[PDB]
């Protein structure tokens, strides 16, 4: 609510200074779609360290590309220069990088006419490639040449798709056959990359849609095991998570997580994955299964199979909810038993903390002292 503004002072600054500078990108499109921004982009004629020059803060780490961010009034405004990027079949080698003199010289190498449009400081829309008309018809084009966009950035593509289901658009007919013999290309890109507009899909609205383009645009056939993305989707609905997305395609073909681990999880989104997958191969979950696992793991299982338990309920009414309120460890067990520490200490630990979990011992340690002198 305060972005767009900062970047109008940001223009009206850079303008003081003789540079020319607009307003570019996603916000743009935004504005004229009647939406707020997410995030206002502003290309200048300046150059990094002459935009460094003008603003007492800044972070510097895009310079390199022509960006520099611009901290004002509280909020983050990247200013960058007219540039143009080429990305190599090797994604180790960084970005290929042209500063140019004009402002269309930018413009004409952006993915989409959407997103090729500019906006001058006195709201005047700068549209060289239709923007305008294919925002009203709601068709996301290439500019240009599509196969020349493609060959830039393969991951283009898969931008298109996304952008389908963001908007709910559907994808121009040219494009999408460009996208369709230019599929191959997806293998070079990085799989983080990959990851991060797969998971902007499965959170978006009309991901079934953006499905259908994944398969009808080819690049099912290329994409990291692509094939596990043609599922029945009619069933999925998100959580806002979008970990749910590869949940639900996992266990829609009964697969397990090792099939998708090329996409490079954290340790901890794995651990969702695979833990509610567990759940779901679980016939009956009882007080030690409430216990063990976590409620967004329960959660995530009792989605993806169709329950609708209070499943926070259950979990919170037990004796205990973890491992450390337990009131006795492996050293009392040592002293009631004589013997020395040894692995054995976890098998009658976890003994004694099921009977504490089904409420049928209390976690008293007099009392599991009983037990225990009664029991070993
Ligand atoms: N692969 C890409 C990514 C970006 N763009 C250009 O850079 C602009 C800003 O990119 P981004 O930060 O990804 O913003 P959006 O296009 O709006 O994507 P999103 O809606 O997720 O923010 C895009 O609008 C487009 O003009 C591009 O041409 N090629």
């Amino acid at each position: 609510d305060d972005k767009m503004n900062t970047a109008i002072k940001v223009i009206h600054t850079l303008k003081a200074a003789g540079f020319e500078a607009y307003i570019v990108g996603g916000a743009v499109r935004d504005l004229l779609l009647g939406k707020t921004p997410h995030d206002v982009d502003v290309a200048s004629s300046a150059l990094p360290q002459q935009v460094k020059v003008l603003f007492d803060r800044t972070v510097d780490t895009g310079i390199d590309h022509g960006t520099v961010l611009v901290l004002l009034d509280g909020e983050g405004i990247e200013v960058t220069t007219f540039r143009t990027e080429s990305s190599y079949s090797d994604n180790r080698r960084p970005d290929s990088v042209e500063f140019v003199l004009s402002l269309e010289e930018d413009l004409r190498r952006r993915d989409f006419t959407i997103n090729a449009m500019a906006m001058t400081e006195d709201l005047k829309i700068i549209d060289p490639f239709g923007g305008k008309e294919d925002l009203k018809n709601k068709v996301i084009r290439a500019v240009g040449d599509p196969d020349e966009r493609f060959e830039e950035d393969a991951l283009r593509m898969l931008r298109a798709i996304r952008f389908s289901g963001q908007l709910d658009f559907i994808i121009d007919m040219k494009t999408l056959l460009s996208i369709r013999r230019h599929a191959r290309l997806i293998r070079f890109i990085a799989v983080e990359r990959l990851k991060s507009e797969i998971d902007k899909i499965f959170v978006n609205p009309s991901m079934q849609k953006s499905m259908a383009y994944l398969k009808d645009s080819v690049l099912t056939r290329f994409l990291p095991v692509g094939g596990l993305f043609e599922v029945d989707w009619i069933t999925y609905h998100t959580d806002g998570n979008p970990t749910y997305g590869w949940l639900y395609l996992l266990h829609q073909q009964k697969r397990q997580f090792t099939d998708i681990k090329d996409y490079r999880f954290s340790n901890e989104e794995k651990r969702l994955i695979e833990k509610s997958l567990e759940l779901t191969a679980l016939n009956t979950w009882d007080q030690w299964t409430f216990y063990k696992y976590t409620l967004k793991q329960l959660e995530m299982a009792s989605r993806v199979t169709g329950k609708k338990k209070d499943l926070a309920a259950i979990k919170r009414q037990l004796p205990i909810q973890s491992r450390s309120e337990l009131a006795v460890d492996g050293w009392d067990l040592i002293e009631w038993s004589g013997a020395k520490s040894g692995p054995w200490l976890k098998v009658w630990i976890e003994k004694i903390e099921r009977l504490i979990v089904y409420g049928i011992l209390k976690n008293d340690k007099e009392l599991i002292k009983d037990w225990f002198e009664d029991e070993y």
